[PDB]
């Protein structure tokens, strides 16, 4: 519809002015499946990984905040088995107003700070409060091997 408008404006946006870290990678036939690429942040377990995700504004878009899902095996308390991340905040305090790079951001700083109280992955919320050294280890080492 005239969405399709305001996000090709935004999309073409994040191609051309993309964050740092963050490479855009939309098929012009599809704008609803983003293909997305995320740095691993330094100083994080993540540092040095490529992490392949997909945003997929859903139906009820951008009344309701889009679904992300990371397509690179990671260890992350808000990221389901099926790859799902879960950004509660996106979800509690989502407004239209928040362009998808505001997602894509936010995602990038769950990577940096999990939320272990929402957490999609058990073991590794309990491992970031529990024994982080723990969780950071596996982390870094699920990195090196899916980054």
């Amino acid at each position: 519809p005239h969405i399709i408008r305001l996000v090709y404006k935004e999309v073409t946006t994040l191609t051309a002015d993309p964050p740092d870290g963050i490479k855009v990678f939309p098929n012009e036939e599809d704008l609803t499946d983003l293909q997305v690429t995320i740095e691993g942040p330094e100083g994080t377990p993540y540092a040095g990984g490529l992490f392949r995700m997909k945003l997929l504004l859903g139906k009820d878009f951008p009344a309701s905040p889009p679904k992300g899902y990371f397509l690179t095996k990671i260890f992350h308390p808000n990221v389901g088995a099926n790859g799902e991340i879960c950004v509660n905040v996106l979800k509690r305090d989502w407004t239209a107003e928040l362009g998808i790079r505001h997602v894509l951001l936010t995602i990038k700083m769950l990577l940096i700070h999990p939320n272990p109280e929402s957490a999609l992955n058990e073991e590794a919320g309990r491992l970031l409060l529990e024994n982080y050294e723990e969780y950071a280890a596996r982390a870094r080492l699920l990195t090196e091997i899916h980054g």
